[PDB]
């Protein structure tokens, strides 16, 4: 007699890789999965595990994959999905790679505020005396983060890529005791940039 023929998929990226965006609306289809059975057989399609039945949904009869779930490149860059397919006599299952494609989601976050100083009213001028420091998870120019004063100091710089603080003009204790300055922390996303602000308390000390 004939043996049933199972069915296969016919997709190309079993092979390698599908992506989808981290800004992918719920709802979106993501693919269609596609297979062939030489008997002519009705198919049926699915996913499989735990996880993965989560995030995406998979329309029996079209293949089509759907997005359930949203994805955040920044908590989960990749899954490895099952899918599978049947001729209702038996169920052959492929894995695939899906990656998770980065956007600028995230503006930059500073690290172990509050943030405060104390010098000595004789720090001469270029003195580092602060190292700020925001983090900014996403990929490329959106996790790049340069930093200001916002607004300006006369008294004080800080290097835009490094985040080094130092003294630009002599101090005075009798002038001014204490600044308040106000570091900006933006990534530099060319379409959206992102950004954070931060205080910076700097106390000028007398020798006596
Ligand atoms: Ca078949
Ligand atoms: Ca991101
Ligand atoms: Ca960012
Ligand atoms: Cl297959
Ligand atoms: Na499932
Ligand atoms: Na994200
Ligand atoms: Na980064």
């Amino acid at each position: 007699m004939q043996v049933n023929r199972l069915p296969f998929f016919t997709n190309h990226f079993f092979d390698t890789y599908l992506l989808i965006s981290e800004d992918t609306p719920v709802g979106s289809s993501v693919t269609q999965l596609l297979a062939r059975d030489m008997d002519n057989d009705p198919l049926v399609f699915g996913v499989s595990g735990e996880e993965a039945s989560r995030f995406f949904a998979v329309e029996p009869d079209t293949g089509v994959v759907w997005l359930r779930q949203p994805l955040d490149r920044e908590t989960k860059s990749e899954f490895t999905v099952e899918f599978s397919v049947s001729d209702h006599q038996g169920v052959i299952t492929r894995k695939v790679n899906i990656q998770v494609g980065d956007v600028n989601d995230n503006a930059p976050t500073f690290h172990n505020q509050p943030y405060s100083v104390r010098i000595p009213e004789n720090t001469p001028v270029g003195t580092p005396i602060f190292i700020v420091n925001a983090t900014d998870p996403d990929l490329g120019a959106g996790g790049s983060v340069l930093y200001s004063f916002q607004p300006p100091s006369p008294f004080f710089a800080i290097d835009s890529a490094r985040g080094i603080v130092t003294v630009i003009q002599e101090l005075d204790y009798e002038v001014t005791q204490a600044y308040q300055l106000t570091v900006n922390a933006t990534d530099q996303d060319k379409t959206r940039p992102l950004s954070t602000l931060a205080n910076l308390a700097i106390i000028i000390t007398d020798l006596e």
